């Protein structure tokens, strides 16, 4: 795909994608109902992370995938702007849980769906 990391109309743009056009994305994508619950796990993602993009669709992020995000700096900003429905906030981070610690730039969206939320990755 051609589409870039922090786009203005990233929304708009991956909304046509299904799981193997996600896959074709130059950065980790993952999309989020508002619990935190993966509804979606690109390829990308998995090579930065480790995780297989398979099996980690259905789990909870913040409660298990992601322990070290389960902060206010992550976690937080995910539930406060799930509740005011206007997320839109980039941040570095490290994820160091059962990993090489890996720093990345990451952006959380809303999404057009509903209930769902992108959080999009890459390496700094
Ligand atoms: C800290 O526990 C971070 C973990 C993590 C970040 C992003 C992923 O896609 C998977 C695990």
């Amino acid at each position: 795909e051609h589409v870039a990391f922090g786009s203005e109309d990233i929304e708009n743009t991956l909304a046509k994608m299904d799981d193997g056009q996600l896959d074709g994305l130059a950065f980790g994508a993952i999309q989020l109902d508002g619990d935190g619950n993966i509804l979606q796990y690109n390829a990308a993602e998995g090579d930065i992370t480790g995780r297989d993009p398979k099996q980690v669709i259905g789990k909870n992020f913040f409660k298990d995938v992601a322990p070290c995000t389960d902060s206010p700096e992550f976690y937080g900003k995910f539930k406060e702007g799930v509740a005011s429905g206007n997320l839109n906030t980039m941040f570095e981070y490290t994820f160091d849980y059962q990993q090489t610690p890996t720093k990345v730039k990451v952006h959380m969206k809303k999404a057009l769906s509903g209930d769902s939320y992108w959080v999009f990755v890459k390496r700094v």
